């Protein structure tokens, strides 16, 4: 049916990569596919969704949906500033870097032996904390995503309580590297295992489920 | 017209991937373009082509062609020396990697409170100048042609990085799709290592791919 008709969605999706000089940079191995599969999803399904997209597997733009392209965390922080006042929903799917170089050359660097890395923001704890603070009032639901696994510090579990815990977001899309849907109420639904489009239509049907009670 | 024909062709293309963890790396921005065009060409000429492709997920194969896939500069030395000994002309495309993280860890490392620590760094092997050194000490009495690939901001360090690689010809300022807006630089050369300059015409990815093996045709004929 159409369940989300009248709520705009803003979704991030890929990776960013953290410019060293025009032609490198830092990056990681994510596909983009699972946000660009809730954009998908929710867009089909009534929504007004802008797509806030960093670095995919050649991913096609879907159809229907606003796309801002970007490239490194700072650039997606920015996007996700502008676009947050109009959202009803965040869905934080990108693989946002944590750290980027601290210098940035112009030209290629040539033919050195380290780089010095400087933090980046946290943009899924902006959004909670502005909520939080009032000044996103149209804001009803805010998604983080993240991979866990167990190690000798703790269970997959425990890690990923965790995580929502010092998120504080509504929903934490949790994948066990399948998975599991964590919520601010406390209610943990399994993830069942499917394709992109099968799991997008469950973490949807989550937020809906989310938004028809609040 | 086969001009290629009988002719074992060794391609490298894309950039490499040097990991910090299991989901992070140093990468650089090649797609692997103008390698896949000098990899097709050479098939649609008659070559018998083996492409060693790095970070090239979203290129489709070239027809005709074995794949070989490799993800670090070290695995693209390892694939170049493995299958160089069976080949004619080798053409180095491929973005490799200067560097590489001194120590990569086992799990995704986690952020801390704490300071972040640098990215220490190692000197990759330079691949085109190891095949150069295995032919002038005997090893490769099949190949023909060592081909490499340079971008320079010209001519000054063409033929400078021309006599330290050693290679038969050096493709200067092969970038570019001549896309809308990117800045021509006029930098194109095609240097060979017997006293020839020739200008390379900053056109489709294709017709550069072309003029490269209608050098590296015209260098072995010479032979
Ligand atoms: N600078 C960052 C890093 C991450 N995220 C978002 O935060 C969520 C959790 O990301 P994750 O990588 O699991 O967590 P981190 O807190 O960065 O911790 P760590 O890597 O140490 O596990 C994701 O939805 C991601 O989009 C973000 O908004 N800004
Ligand atoms: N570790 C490396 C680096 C480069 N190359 C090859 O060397 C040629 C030229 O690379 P170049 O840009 O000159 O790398 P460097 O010689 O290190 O110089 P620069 O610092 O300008 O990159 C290309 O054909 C590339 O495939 C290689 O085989 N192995
Ligand atoms: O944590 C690191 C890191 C630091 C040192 C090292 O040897 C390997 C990785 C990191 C670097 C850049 C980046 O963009 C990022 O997200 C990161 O987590
Ligand atoms: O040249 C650099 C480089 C050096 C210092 C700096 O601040 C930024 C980039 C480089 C770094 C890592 C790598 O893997 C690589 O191949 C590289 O060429
Ligand atoms: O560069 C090469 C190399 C490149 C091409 C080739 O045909 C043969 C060797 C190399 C291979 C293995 C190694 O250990 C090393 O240090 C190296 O420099
Ligand atoms: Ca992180
Ligand atoms: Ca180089």
């Amino acid at each position: 049916h159409h369940d989300m008709a009248g709520v705009k969605a803003l979704v991030t999706a890929g990776g960013t990569r953290e410019p060293l000089d025009p032609v490198r940079f830092i990056g990681n191995r994510s596909s983009g596919k699972q946000g660009y599969a809730v954009a998908r999803v929710l867009a089909q399904r009534g929504a007004d969704v802008t797509l806030i997209a960093g670095n995919t597997a050649g991913l096609i733009d879907p159809a229907g949906v606003e796309m801002v392209h970007i490239g490194s965390a700072t650039q997606l922080r920015d996007a996700v500033s502008k676009h947050a006042p109009d959202a009803n929903v965040l869905v934080m799917a990108a693989a946002v870097a944590d750290f980027r170089p601290a210098h940035v050359a112009a030209a290629k660097i040539k033919k050195p032996s380290s780089i010095d890395l400087v933090r980046n923001d946290d943009v899924l704890a902006g959004a909670v904390r502005a909520r939080a603070d009032g000044q996103l009032p149209n804001m009803r639901a805010i998604v983080g995503f993240a991979a866990e696994t167990g190690d000798a510090n703790g269970d997959v579990l425990f890690h990923a309580r965790a995580k929502l815990e010092r998120k504080g977001c509504d929903l934490l899309v949790v994948n066990a590297v399948d998975g599991w849907l964590l919520s601010a109420d406390g209610t943990e639904s399994a993830l069942e295992h499917g394709s992109k489009t099968l799991m997008a239509t469950r973490i949807v049907d989550s937020i809906a489920a989310f938004l028809k009670s609040q």
